[PDB]
């Protein structure tokens, strides 16, 4: 996933503020190349953090919210992209269920310049699911834009969560994902 999230970017850029924008983000990264290939590559990380951090300085929009925004756009680029696998998925809540399955399973064996960590899904009720993810890069904000993108699409209203004992820690974080009434709040504490 690196080619179609340049994608994503460059007509980000194009639409909300102009072509003279991109054109100065184009100049900050010099392409030795065309510039805009397809997907089927694999750059660095920081090739993504130099357009971001230009992003951020370029239309003064801070690194999460600007992630938060970004991962609503992708990721309903890929339902729009992948008719028959929103055919396949029953609700959001199945997603969960078959997102290490065959959604990452599919890609893995069809594309293998991607390489994934560890993944276990503990139930603890209807109201309460767990997720814990084992990785050095854990990126909460990143997780939730995708994971709050998909209930965006079919405007559900579930809640991702965190705990304070792995909240400041890395390599392993532990997810809570709470399914609220979707119009009450503030029933209990904190
Ligand atoms: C909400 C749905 C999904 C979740 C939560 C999810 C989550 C993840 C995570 C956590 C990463 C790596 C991010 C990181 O560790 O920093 C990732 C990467 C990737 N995802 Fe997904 N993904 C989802 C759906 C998809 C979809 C729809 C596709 C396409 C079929 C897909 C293809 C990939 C591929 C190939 C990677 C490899 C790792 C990478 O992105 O660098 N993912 N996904
Ligand atoms: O004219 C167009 N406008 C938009 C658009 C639509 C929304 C929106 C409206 C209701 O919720 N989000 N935004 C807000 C926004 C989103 C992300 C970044 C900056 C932003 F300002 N931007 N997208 C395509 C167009 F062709």
């Amino acid at each position: 996933m690196m080619g179609m999230v340049f994608t994503g970017l460059m007509e980000l850029i194009e639409d909300e503020f102009g072509y003279e924008t991109l054109d100065t983000l184009l100049e900050s990264c010099e392409l030795q190349s065309e510039g805009i290939y397809t997907s089927v590559g694999s750059y660095d990380h920081q090739e993504l953090l130099q357009l971001v951090v230009k992003l951020s300085e370029v239309s003064s929009v801070p690194v999460t919210e600007l992630v938060r925004l970004f991962g609503k756009k992708l990721f309903v680029e890929l339902i729009e992209g992948h008719p028959e696998i929103a055919n396949e998925m029953k609700d959001s809540f199945d997603l969960l269920s078959k997102i290490d399955s065959f959604i990452h399973v599919e890609v893995y064996k069809l594309y293998p310049q991607a390489e994934l960590p560890k993944f276990t899904c503990d139930r603890l009720g209807d109201n309460d699911i767990r997720l814990h993810y084992q990785s050095k890069r854990p990126f909460a904000s990143f997780a939730e834009g995708l994971l709050d993108g998909c209930a965006e699409y079919f405007k559900e209203d579930f809640t991702i969560s965190r705990t304070p004992e792995t909240q400041d820690s890395e390599t392993d974080v532990i997810f809570n994902i709470t399914r609220a009434p979707r119009g009450a709040e503030n029933l209990y504490f904190q």
